[PDB]
């Protein structure tokens, strides 16, 4: 048994994107589109495999409750890269 990976912790959320109406700084994202990822890289790769305008299902914990909601992907860079519009603690550019 290897060390446990809980998911990705949100560090910042763009205030003018759909994500701002769901996520908050500090939230832990555990699954995206019904699946658990094993690293921030896999999580990001997955988002990049989608298209701006697509909808992703996000399972996350806010405070002391496991929530679930859909978030529409927006463009996170001038090149059109799809993203939720958040920065992650692993970053220590938006995803
Ligand atoms: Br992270």
């Amino acid at each position: 048994v290897k060390v446990t990976y809980d998911g990705v912790y949100v560090m910042s959320v763009k205030d003018d994107v759909p994500a701002a109406d769901v996520l908050h700084a500090g939230d832990l994202i555990t699954e995206i589109d019904g699946n658990a990822f094993k690293s921030s890289q896999e999580f990001i790769d997955y988002i990049h495999s989608k298209k701006v305008g697509d909808t992703v299902k996000i399972n996350y914990k806010h405070g002391d409750k496991n929530e679930q909601a859909d978030i529409k992907l927006t463009a996170i860079d001038k090149k059109g890269t799809p993203g939720i519009g958040i920065t992650l603690v692993d970053d220590l550019h938006h995803h």
